[PDB]
């Protein structure tokens, strides 16, 4: 055996890969649903019927059909987070790593991709396991799950379209990772799931959702919270963009049954076509479809089930990284561009703060605008380059992740936090772009172990430090071996900065910024 | 002669007074209007009948009657401020210091006093004009005028108390230096009105009246504004505390001429006793009976009038003292007291701000909290102690002074503006006060000159300084005889600080604070 493994479901037959200087088992593909196509689309997804023989697991599955980002074509810093294989609605399947000689019960270590809910894929090679299953010695796997229209449309009432359709094929995954992981070495009563941007929004949310506490034991979350404003819409609004596809495909809108048919009758690529249509507003760093909070998955709102510990209580690990906005701003804000070094004007600055706050009011407008401009030096480009890069940043990922982490605290059994702010050496996005939004995963991947990427040595001791971390706090629950990383308390809020120098420990990551979004603005945006 | 003057009401006596190591003439106490006693109280003031004979000018006259400050009896910081002399209501009276030998026509600076509209006399030896008269060789003259009720009780549409009429009386001494200081030597085309607190607000008043703009040429206005929300009340308010002020004595309140009748008749003592009762909250920095917007006097709201130029266009020279709050929070928000260090506690610190913004709503005063609060150490008793005091100082004096300032630049005709941050050596205040409120004045009237007084040397170099800007702007309308201290302009804001040291030009005096303010602030009051 070795590559031979009897699961519940059926056989499956492995590849070793090689690891460095050695090798490694990988099962990629394993299925866990049944393929959500024809009459499938938009339900929730079926349990597997088990197959006879041996399922062959030696190549990638396909990716879920979803918008190819071809802002920069052929530009590496862009394309390695496209699809790499083919797209399909088949796309349902899982991918484990698994150490050589197989171990007999050892920590696993589940990732749930990111992508804003309407991207993603398993088998990026940012996310290849094999380094941290082999360096760290753990079972690695990866979901998939349908993003975009196909995951997450949501015609509340109805069994056809309800939604959350995509978060519950995580769950499946969950599912088969709890009833046999076992049979690949893992032990199914420690396995963490960690996930960035969306995945960390979706790890709070299997935190949160009664349906899915049991199937995990810890988590991680990277850039995303599930309580961020991007991360969830109600059943009105979810419904609201569901018609409102459906007329940009000139569906028939007099019912569920029939605006659905018609969504089940056109091509993938129609649905991803219009599928940015559909938004309520001019906006950056807002997405269309989404998790809805529908009573189901969430009994209430997040904010309750926040403020009454109506959630599982374990230890958590997450962070921030330093230049969110970047990538946003970049990509869809007036003044941006790659190659330039986008100083903002005041008239484009105001431009981008009317994107970033797409709910405020004149006056919330001003409210920002007064935060973050340096009024002795009000028109600096750069300065306003570099504000509006925090205003993105801290409304959308650090402010509500300090929300989460505060709350959860209260009542969760230990928190690690931390803030990533290196820029990788070999970085091909340009400077003014920092530590750019999804960039740590090179280090929590161990690509820098691979000497062909071009990494400092120094960056190379860096991804170990991380690995182990995460390693670590996957077993025992605690990132520290027995300097500390200390724990975060409300009281003295502390936190690591996680970059290749001497490790500092701080406090209050960006409290003056974070009331200002999560006490003041709210309450200004209220009373108008 | 040279202390025998004909004046053209009558002749007048003076003394020669020692000055330093030689003398001047002194004229204390000459009339310029009939004592408004009697059947007179709360009007107009009347222009002085001639008189025959010889006025006797040797001695000070009566102060107005005021609340004397007995809240730290004895001690010398809070004495140095009360009248020093026996009040009475018959105090309509103007000083003058004139070089020998008399000279024969030469620079005039009139002294309008401080006290928030309540308390002030010109006898105060923090105003004796020796040393400015002798050291710069100009003429200088003190005004009298009412304060409290008997000088800003205002029932609106009645002759016989109309309001502001404490601001006449500064008229009429303006007209009576008009039309006299040529017989001392003064000439008429040149005399600057000087003025702190509420003389600097006055002065500013004095610019925005068309019946004023003609009895003076330049102006000076220290620590006061005239559209500071302290100096004056809507025509609506005035009667309010008007008739509040007559049920605290039981007065018959079915008409003005009852309740006139009825406040003619108190002795004064009474109406002082009752005078702070009639404020309609809890605040700080807040006076009773202060100028009312009558439609005579201004003809419109000062707001319009600043924004349509509709005043007078000279040059002007103001300033502000780096701790202006001080003083305020000390004599009544609680937690500080003079032989403590004042730490408040964030209890205090939010009660304070209660007192220091008494319009704003809830919200307002969450937006006070958010700006002057240091997120990073919430309860350090020091930082909220500070913070106080900038708030009082910049919502109270800095931020309408800077309003001020750019909406005459845009018309006046040259702008100089200081930053007065020294502290005395022989301040008896506490340290943690700061350069005080009315602290300069010691400075601009030469009393460091006397070596008596205990002041280094270097002081004595800063208050030739500043008795020389100072003569020097009254004469040219520059304070830079031929390192300039640049004009404010509003493009680059430049200002001067006025300490030992040498001089440093900065620029946008507390601009942050100041748009939180002058721009923020009130539009969020204004939405809610
Ligand atoms: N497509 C991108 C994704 C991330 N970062 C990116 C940064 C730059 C350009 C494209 C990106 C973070 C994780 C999700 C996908
Ligand atoms: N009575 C006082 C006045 C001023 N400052 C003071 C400061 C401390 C105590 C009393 C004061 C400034 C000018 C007006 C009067």
């Amino acid at each position: 055996s070795e590559l031979l493994v009897n699961t519940k479901s059926g056989k499956v037959m492995g590849t070793r890969v090689p690891v460095l200087s050695s090798h490694i088992s990988a099962f990629l593909g394993i299925p866990f649903a049944e393929p959500p196509v024809g009459n499938m689309r938009f339900r929730r997804p079926e349990p597997k019927k088990p197959w006879s023989g041996v399922w062959n697991a030696s190549t990638y599955p396909n990716n879920c059909q979803q918008y190819v980002d071809e802002q920069f074509p052929g530009f590496s810093g862009s394309e390695m987070w496209n699809p790499n294989r083919e797209m399909s609605e088949d796309c349902l399947y899982l991918n484990i790593w698994v150490p050589s000689p197989r171990p007999k019960s050892t920590t696993v270590m589940v990732w749930i991709y990111g992508g804003g809910f309407y991207s993603g894929s398993s088998t990026l090679d940012v996310y290849n396991g094999k380094y941290l299953a082999y360096t760290e010695e753990v079972v690695l796997v990866s979901l998939s799950y349908r993003v975009g229209a196909f995951g997450f449309l949501a015609l509340h009432g109805s069994q056809e379209a309800p939604g959350n359709v995509g978060l519950l094929d995580q769950r499946m995954a969950l599912q088969w990772v709890h009833d046999n992981i076992q049979f690949f070495g893992g032990d199914p009563k420690t396995v963490t799931i960690f996930g960035e941007s969306a995945g960390g929004a979706s790890v709070g949310m299997h935190i949160l959702s009664p349906g899915s506490r049991d199937l995990f034991r810890r988590a991680i979350l990277q850039s995303g919270s599930p309580n961020c404003p991007w991360a969830s819409v109600s059943v009105a609004e979810g419904r609201r963009r569901a018609v409102e596809l459906g007329r940009n495909l000139n569906c028939n809108l007099n019912s569920d049954e029939e605006l659905i048919h018609c969504l089940r009758e056109k091509k993938p690529q129609e649905l991803i076509d219009v599928e940015w249509n559909v938004l309520p507003f001019d906006s950056i760093f807002r997405f269309s479809f989404v998790p809805v909070i529908d009573g189901e998955f969430f009994p209430t709102s997040l904010e309750s089930m926040l403020n009454s510990g109506n959630f599982k209580k374990t230890q958590i690990l997450l962070g921030v990284n330093k230049d969110e906005g970047s990538f946003f701003l970049l990509y869809g804000a007036p003044g941006f561009s790659k190659d330039s070094e986008s100083k903002i004007s005041r008239e484009d600055f105001m431009s981008g703060v009317k994107l970033s706050v797409p709910h405020a009011n004149d006056l919330g407008l001003d409210a920002v605008t007064l935060q973050y401009t340096d009024w002795m030096d009000d028109n600096n480009g750069i300065k306003n380059r570099d504000g509006l890069d925090d205003i993105v940043g801290d409304h959308n990922v650090i402010c509500p992740l300090m929300h989460f982490v505060n709350k959860y605290t209260k009542f969760g059994n230990g928190t690690y936090l931390y803030f990533f702010n290196h820029r990788a050496s070999n970085l091909v996005w340009p400077e003014w772009m920092g530590v750019i939004h999804g960039y740590e995963i090179e280090f929590v991947f161990g690509l820098p172990l691979v000497k062909e990427l071009n990494y400092t040595a120094e960056e190379e001791a860096l991804s170990r430090r991380i690995m182990h971390y995460w390693a670590t706090f996957a077993k025992t629950g605690n990132p520290n071996e027995p300097s500390k990383w200390p724990l975060f308390t409300t009281k003295e809020q502390k936190f690591i900065d996680l970059n290749t120098e001497p490790m500092k420990v701080h406090q209050r990551l960006r409290v003056q910024m974070c009331v200002f979004w999560n006490q003041f603005l709210p309450k200004l945006l209220n009373a108008t």
